């Protein structure tokens, strides 16, 4: 009994205010159509064997003659579009919409959710499962919206401050799926790590709807800060020298750490600091610290020890 076949969204959602535009298609093997009502949550009752319920549209009524007016449109054809659209859809609409239709001799129901909100829902980020510094990710920012008479954008912040590099955003209306999405790249620096990403919904205007945060985990290199006594680096020999090596920041954490006289690892160096009890002329040269994690070996800066 496949007589009937509807292609549409099985749930369409948006919020008070707005309007919402519902893509449908279908296919009646049994002639073109003679009626189409279109309830708001219609109630079958089993006593009469008929529906009951607030109609919303009314094929022989208010769709005799188009109005243009009309909040609730039928915009489809008698046997293959019933494209709904509501403008401006309200709370009161939220529920169980119902596609009465009859042909000849034989007549069906169709149902379609319509969800709307009192205020509106607030979209979704999509990050990459690891974001790395200097290479170049896509974060993607979805809403399951999309209306023909109420645009919309969606603008991305970091650190509450909108972010100079451009976004492509699409919208899909069709009867398989309904959305708003936009997509950013951007090439990460390590600074990145613990700021906090925001893609906010807003109207044509400009005007603040809705927004999603996250807080990105960007790996990088331990970046390190290195100290010396004396501050001013000047010595005699025999005398002692005294150096530390603090990582400032590393994602993940730090795993080996080594210590570099004008690139040369000197042996036996596994700590963070580097004691030189009894020092030469030979020496005096750039020291430097590398420490590494996951990602990779983060090198520090260099001081000269002239001695
Ligand atoms: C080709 C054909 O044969 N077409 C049938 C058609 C169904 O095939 C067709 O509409 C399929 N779609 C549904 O069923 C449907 C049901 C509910 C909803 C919906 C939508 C929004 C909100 C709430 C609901 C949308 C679709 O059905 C009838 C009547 C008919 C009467 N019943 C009673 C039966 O007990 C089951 N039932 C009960 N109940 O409590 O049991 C309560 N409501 C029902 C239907 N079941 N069918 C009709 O005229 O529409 C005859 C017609 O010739
Ligand atoms: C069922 O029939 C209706 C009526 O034609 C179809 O609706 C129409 O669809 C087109 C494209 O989907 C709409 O065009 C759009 O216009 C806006 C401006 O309002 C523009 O910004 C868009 O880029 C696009 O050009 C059109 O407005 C819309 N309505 C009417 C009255 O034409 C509907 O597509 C049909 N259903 C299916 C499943 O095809």
């Amino acid at each position: 009994s496949s007589k009937w076949v509807f292609e549409h969204p099985e749930t369409l959602y948006a919020w008070e205010g707005a309007c919402v535009w519902i893509p449908c298609t279908y296919r009646a093997l049994d002639g073109d159509l003679e009626s189409f009502i279109l309830f708001h949550n219609p109630e079958y009752n089993k006593a009469t064997s008929k529906f009951d319920g607030t109609r919303l549209y009314e094929s022989t009524k208010d769709g005799k003659v188009p109005s243009e007016q009309k909040r609730v449109q039928f915009l489809g054809d008698k046997n293959k579009n019933c494209t709904l659209s509501i403008h401006p859809v309200h709370l009161a609409d939220s529920g169980q919409l119902g596609l009465r239709m009859e042909s000849k001799t034989e007549k069906w129901m169709e149902r379609i959710h319509l969800a709307v909100s009192e205020r509106p829902f607030p979209p979704h980020i999509q990050l990459p499962p690891e974001i790395q510094e200097s290479q170049e990710v896509t974060l993607t920012c979805l809403l399951a919206f999309s209306c023909y008479g109420y645009p919309i954008q969606l603008q991305w912040l970091l650190e509450g401050v909108p972010m100079r590099q451009a976004a492509v955003t699409s919208t899909s209306l069709t009867i398989k799926s309904v959305f708003t999405r936009s997509e950013l790249k951007f090439s990460p620096q390590w600074s990145h790590h613990g700021k906090i990403v925001t893609c906010q919904l807003q109207d044509a205007d400009g005007k603040f709807l809705s927004a999603d945060t996250v807080q990105l985990n960007v790996k990088h290199t331990p970046k390190l800060e290195i100290k010396v006594t004396p501050s001013d680096a000047i010595v005699r020999e025999g005398d002692s020298v005294t150096m530390t090596c603090e990582v400032s920041s590393s994602n993940p954490e730090y795993t080996t750490v080594s210590w570099l006289k004008d690139g040369t690892s000197l042996k036996k160096q596994n700590t963070f600091t580097l004691n030189l009890r009894e020092v030469t002329k030979d020496q005096s040269g750039k020291y430097c610290c590398q420490v590494s994690n996951d990602v990779g070996p983060g090198r520090s800066e260099e001081v000269f020890l002239q001695v």
